[PDB]
């Protein structure tokens, strides 16, 4: 096997190499890009914080989710528990080295000073 420079998760939906950019989050099988993260059948774009599903393809929004399955699916119960559904991620930049090489070779004492609020929201 011959090593390779970049990701290893390219996008399925557009078949283009997630680098640099990217700026998404790790799916079940496939990674896709954030431009590319729009619905099947309205093709709109999807927000952090709501709930999607991801179709034979592309992902459906819960707007075209019924009236889609149906034409493309109908009934039939066979395989192993099927019904649950994830939350958009928000995006991670690869840019991000957390190493302690300094703390390796020499060994000094820092004094940090935090302040904080505490508060959760409900509206
Ligand atoms: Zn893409
Ligand atoms: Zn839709």
């Amino acid at each position: 096997y011959l090593r390779l420079f970049g990701q290893d998760g390219l996008c399925a939906s557009c078949d283009k190499r997630i680098r640099a950019y990217e700026m998404t989050m790790r799916v079940k099988d496939k990674v896709y890009h954030l431009e590319c993260f729009k619905c099947a059948a309205c093709q709109k774009h999807f927000s952090v914080g709501d709930r999607y599903l991801l179709i034979n393809s592309d992902i459906v929004c819960e707007q075209d989710i019924y009236e889609w399955t149906k034409i493309n699916g109908g009934s039939g119960g066979s395989g192993g528990s099927g019904g649950d559904v994830m939350v958009v991620g928000e995006p991670t930049l690869m840019g991000g080295e957390f190493g302690d090489e300094d703390e390796r070779l020499i060994t000094r004492l820092e004094n940090t000073q935090f302040d904080a609020a505490n508060g959760i929201d409900d509206e």
